[PDB]
């Protein structure tokens, strides 16, 4: 499922729901966990320090971080859940991030982002979306507020060629993954677009129609995988509109997004809006 | 100067501060001003419209927003200001906006930029850092509260090789254009980490003899240009802090940032915290 986990230490704080959600899941579809965390300090490159300066605060910090992560992690270590320690020096954490996942070939990134409050969005920050937009393996945000009790996972999927295997691909993937991890309940949300009462005046036709073909899109779908119609949604409204309303709603924990550096315009636009969890898969191909 | 101006319409609202802030300047350093729109309606591919109908949505909409846009702008025409008015059908707007520039070899890009209250930063869309990030010309947001009543210009600089070029080219294209629009009072800071508290254990020498390194690098600097010293700044911290702390302290309308899809680290981490207009620069080579 997904053996081979890797979670971004969040160098900012002490508690790391990142990780926790990686032991949380190790518990459950097994898997091996690297703890990972870049950093670097800028007076590493400011002719005024010696090189055995350099290197001895270099080391320093990453036998420190090291330590402070063990003592973070003690009881999942104590406990014998598999967890490695990378501390790794780079200036730059998103590319350190990529970088680590191919060399390791991980096949999930764990991250937390932080929400301030409750009525609001997650914040993403920049290395944040940088990894939603490049990194190759699934990237799941740990949103550090409590998982709604009984809470859903929501499944965005396009509904209007070869769109097909991905939609697929996600059904699946969500599926196999909710089944493990204590029966999530999954749904699935097609929105359409209604034409701006704007754009009109150039038909409610219109509306049921298109209705009618996303309705039999989602079904086709549900039923590949023998999902219940109760579980599958079809809805009017922009994307980034239905997606959000529908997660809170349903009380979804999660959001699953499969993307088009871009993700689509859908998945752009829908992200900063959430206001739990992400998983963004991209095509394996 | 800049004689070929792209201005990006927000079709989500009648007044234009981009297109205001493109008058403004063209009536002080002349230069042609395109004002874009980039449409669509998704309904435009949901066999469930005819072709002709779509055709008739699709010209009908570049028809309407084109007399939409001469209305908002019917002033600055009738006043003579030279505005060409394009709008296009496309479905990815940064991607239209960047080939727009690109085709029309745009010299500067101006849009708008939202900031919802006097406290917060300016809110920053996708398609806003996409623009950012890949946009060939410059790019100037425009926030869309008024522009502070003597307001500065803050450059950022680089302080710690060809680091240099990029620099110089910052502060002669800012001093071009704020001493012909309306002498703006330019200003330059760069700053310098300290490095943290918890760092350390692994000598308030380092602070001093850094301090030292970046006044001669900004003197060298500040004088390859003849700038006063009392305009330019030399600050310990996080060029996150530093930039805004001294943006708000010193009623800077604009800060100006120059970049390394990746700006670098201050540039991406200062973005988000801006609370006036930005202008990006990016190495002509
Ligand atoms: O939204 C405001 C955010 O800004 C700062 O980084 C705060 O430290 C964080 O607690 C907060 O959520
Ligand atoms: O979508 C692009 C994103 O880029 C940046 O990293 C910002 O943190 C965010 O405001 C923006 O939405
Ligand atoms: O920050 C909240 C923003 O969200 C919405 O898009 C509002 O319409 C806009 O007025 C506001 O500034
Ligand atoms: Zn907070
Ligand atoms: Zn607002």
């Amino acid at each position: 499922m997904y053996q081979n986990m890797l979670v971004v230490i969040d160098p900012n704080q002490d508690d790391q729901p990142a990780l926790r959600r990686a032991v949380y899941l190790h518990q459950r579809i097994g898997g091996k966990i690297k703890a990972f965390l870049p950093i670097y300090d800028f007076s590493y490159e400011m002719t005024l320090l010696s090189p055995d300066e350099r290197t001895a605060m270099r080391q320093g910090v990453i036998s420190q971080r090291t330590a402070w992560i063990r003592e973070q992690a003690k009881y999942y270590l104590e406990a014998g859940v598999p967890i490695e320690i990378k501390v790794v020096w780079h200036n730059r954490p998103f590319e350190a991030i990529i970088q680590e996942v191919i060399a390791g070939s991980h096949d999930l990134v764990l991250k937390m982002a932080h929400q301030h409050d409750r009525l609001e969005a997650v914040i993403f920050t920049p290395t944040d979306w940088h990894l939603l937009r490049k990194c190759p393996s699934p990237v799941w945000m740990v949103k550090d507020q409590p998982w709604p009790e009984g809470g859903k996972a929501l499944v965005a999927v396009n509904l209007a060629p070869y769109h097909n295997a991905l939609n697929e691909k996600l059904v699946k993937e969500t599926l196999q993954l909710a089944e493990q991890v204590n029966h999530t309940e999954v749904h699935l949300v097609g929105a359409y677009p209604v034409t701006p009462i704007n754009i009109a005046i150039e038909p409610s036709v219109y509306n049921d129609a298109i209705r009618g073909q996303h309705l039999l899109a989602m079904k086709a779908l549900r039923q590949k995988f023998s999902i219940d119609e109760k579980v599958t949604h079809v809805e009017k409204g922009l994307p980034e509109e239905v997606i959000p309303d529908l997660a809170e709603h349903l009380q979804a924990g999660i959001v699953v997004l499969g993307t088009v550096a871009f993700l689509g315009n859908t998945a752009e636009q829908v992200i900063d809006h959430l206001r739990c969890d992400l998983l963004v898969i991209k095509p394996d191909e």
